[PDB]
């Protein structure tokens, strides 16, 4: 399905360390994060997405329309300008973040009552899994 709506609660988080190190996040921000549950809320209506991810540490909030290129300041993360574009490849939601870092983006998809998210930067991949709540 392409319907990614709802409230999603994290059940695993693989190599978030490596992904953050690839983005040049200070050792201490990485220490704080590294581990910590999370809730992602996706409100999607056709191509229009409003997403909230929440942790006890920092929020990162992302709204976009699929197929409409937009400039992203990645505020919560690594302090950067990117040209972000979100598109569909089959039922996989794909974001390419163009700028200094190579191979920067993410891919998100649904299989069952789970949401899967693969965050990439350079040679690094972080894999998250969420359950619908
Ligand atoms: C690095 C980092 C974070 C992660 C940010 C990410 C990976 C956001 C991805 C959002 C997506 C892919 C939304 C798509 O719908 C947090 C949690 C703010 C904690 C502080 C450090």
């Amino acid at each position: 399905t392409r319907d990614q709506n709802g409230t999603w609660e994290m059940e695993s988080n693989e190599n978030f360390e490596g992904y953050m190190k690839a983005l040049d996040i200070d050792f201490a921000t990485r220490k704080i994060a590294v581990r910590l549950t999370q809730t992602k809320v996706i409100d999607q209506d056709g191509d229009n997405f409003k997403t909230k991810t929440t942790s006890t540490f920092r929020n990162y909030d992302v709204d976009f329309t699929v197929g409409v290129e937009f400039d992203e300041y990645t505020k919560s993360l690594d302090n950067r300008h990117v040209k972000a574009l979100v598109t569909w490849e089959g039922d996989v939601l794909v974001c390419v973040q163009k700028g200094e870092k190579e191979n920067r983006g993410w891919k998100q998809w649904i299989e069952g009552d789970k949401l899967y998210l693969e965050l990439t930067c350079g040679d690094q991949v972080c894999r998250q899994v969420f359950k619908k709540k």
